[PDB]
């Protein structure tokens, strides 16, 4: 279903959902069924090669790419709605919550990463807000909400030519916040802010780490990795023991890290 006069003829738009393109709420009218509709003005003129690759490929931790539509003056990419909730919602509200808890959610954001990864495409965008639950149900897996200061890897905010790694460092950086609930990086001024960044400078800090095992620091600090040669790939530290293995804790965290969560994420 490429073409339409009028996109209006198709979906009715409901509610705003993002800005940047735009992405609607949107109902098609044929079926009642809800959609998360990227609407693109044409004017932002390779890209019609790829949109044609991804509508053939779903992973399971990604939102779908269901259909797309050309108006005269708009292209839309019409997306599967992931309605399951917030990511720190979820924690906040669980009452219980362990380093396998952030172990799998992470694990399931390095199989998507990885897959994009391999396709070409270097998503530069991954936080907490961009991770979205597909259902309600306790054991909902996590997706990648879309794709194209604090989780802007070295290099990048150094202004030096990057990869794919930058986004290693974004799922390390997501990675911290889900066991402490709070960013690495974070100061008053700016000049300091962008030097602990440009410099790597973070630490694990007491009380709030005391009680996280040294597997996921050591997982952390693979990710979160000045160097971007000796950062770990999404392949590497998918392999690591704290996501492959045996080493993720089975303490119950809740309670300092949804403290921090509402005190820094409120």
């Amino acid at each position: 279903k490429k073409q339409a006069e009028d996109i209006k003829k198709i979906f009715e738009f409901k509610e705003t959902l993002g800005t940047g393109s735009e992405v609607v709420l949107a109902e098609e009218k044929a079926t009642g069924k809800l959609f998360a509709v990227k609407c693109i003005p044409k004017k932002a003129l390779s890209i019609e090669n790829e949109i044609a690759v991804l509508r053939k490929i779903k992973h399971e931790n990604i939102v779908a790419l269901e259909d797309i539509y050309e108006s005269p003056n708009h292209l839309y990419l019409v997306m599967q709605l992931v309605s399951g909730g917030e990511l720190f919602d979820r924690i906040v509200e669980k009452g219980f919550y362990t380093e396998k808890d952030a172990s799998t959610l992470i694990r399931q954001v390095l199989d998507a990463v990885y897959y994009l990864h391999r396709m070409g495409i270097v998503h530069r965008d991954l936080k907490p807000e961009n991770l979205l639950y597909y259902s309600q149900d306790e054991e909902s897996k996590i997706m990648i909400s879309d794709f194209g200061p604090g989780y802007v890897a070295p290099e990048v905010l150094a202004q030096k030519p990057y990869s794919k790694a930058v986004d290693c460092w974004s799922i390390g950086v997501i990675a911290y916040i889900l066991l402490c609930g709070y960013p690495p990086f974070y100061d008053e001024n700016d000049s300091k802010l962008f030097e602990q960044i440009l410099k790597a400078e973070y630490e694990f800090d007491s009380p709030y780490w005391d009680d996280i095992s040294d597997s996921a620091k050591d997982f952390i600090r693979n990710l979160m990795e000045k160097d971007p040669n000796k950062r770990y790939t999404c392949e590497q530290a998918a392999r690591h023991p704290w996501i492959a293995g045996d080493t993720a804790l089975n303490k119950n965290i809740h309670e300092s890290v949804s403290a921090q969560i509402r005190k820094n994420f409120a």
